[PDB]
């Protein structure tokens, strides 16, 4: 299982990590001690720009976060942003305590199906929210999911590879290759929802098997799934449906949520009491 006036209103804490997303720090909003994450993105590493209603030039990541950050959801909310000479600074919600799903799987190995069902359900609700707001994440994977360990609530992070949702073909991609569908590998072409569903099949396999099913382009294109762990027939059926080679053979979000494997989900709080506390 491998990886693939600002200084006034916030007290900066430790660096949490850095990589293609930039540098993320632990912070606290001085006005009310709200835990926050403070994300720095270098201007010359932004390939994707957009504009807000009022029409200032910002990272697409900021456009997409604002579109999804209205109301409650399983998406980490953008509280504020700042422009500096050579960077943007994003202020994000930070649950406490928290663990990314990749780290959680490193520690626990393959998840019990009840727990994978609860997590997968919450991810589907979060992704529906994004699509309903006109946003395609395009990098759904365990590294981009945070677990609120007290509340059993999952949160989607890192909209740095995302785009506005459209009904026409995408011919650009900068998300994670091993979660990218066969139509991307073979043709550099995909549609948003069906590519999202493929990534969800990779994620669900990852949860119940403790690693992703495919490492190489050849395995993605062949689309034969081998189960390395004991997984129920119903769970294998859903995974193999999400991982249909032809995009139009993949389930819709409604078909995933109506699948027999997805019935009788735990509530997040019961999830945390049984599995996390
Ligand atoms: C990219 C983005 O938007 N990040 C984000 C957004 C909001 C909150 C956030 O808070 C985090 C993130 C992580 C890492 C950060 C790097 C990616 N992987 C998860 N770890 C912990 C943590 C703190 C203290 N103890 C354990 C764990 N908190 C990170």
């Amino acid at each position: 299982h491998h990886h693939h006036p600002l200084e006034s209103q916030y007290q900066v804490g430790p660096l949490l990590g850095s990589g293609g997303f930039g540098s993320v720090y632990s912070g606290i909003r001085v006005s009310d001690n709200l835990p926050v994450a403070i994300k720095h993105v270098e201007k010359d590493r932004i390939s994707d720009w957009g504009e807000l209603p009022n029409g200032t030039r910002v990272p697409m990541e900021v456009v997409l976060l604002k579109k999804v950050s209205s109301g409650f959801s399983g998406v980490i909310r953008l509280l504020d942003w700042f422009e500096r000479p050579d960077s943007f600074v994003l202020i994000l919600e930070r649950p406490e305590p928290v663990q990314d799903l990749f780290d959680f799987i490193t520690e626990r190995g393959a998840l019990q199906e009840e727990l994978a069902r609860s997590f997968f359900w919450q991810v589907l609700e979060a992704v529906r929210h994004c699509h309903n707001c006109g946003v395609l994440h395009r990098d759904i994977k365990d590294e981009n999911i945070l677990i609120d360990l007290n509340r059993g609530e999952l949160k989607l992070i890192d909209f740095g590879s995302g785009a506005l949702l459209k009904d026409t073909v995408y011919t650009d991609f900068d998300g994670t290759r091993v979660y990218s569908p066969p139509e991307w590998i073979r043709y550099h072409r995909y549609h948003g929802r069906s590519a999202a569903v493929w990534s969800l099949g990779i994620l669900l396999y990852d949860m119940v098997c403790g690693d992703i099913p495919f490492e190489h382009d050849e395995e993605i294109i062949r689309g034969q799934v081998f189960f390395r762990q004991r997984v129920s027939s119903e769970c294998q059926h859903l995974i193999r449906w999400c991982l249909a080679l032809r995009p139009s053979d993949r389930p819709t979000f409604e078909e995933i949520q109506n699948h027999p494997w997805m019935q009788d989900v735990l509530l997040p709080q019961e999830t945390a009491e049984i599995h996390l506390h």
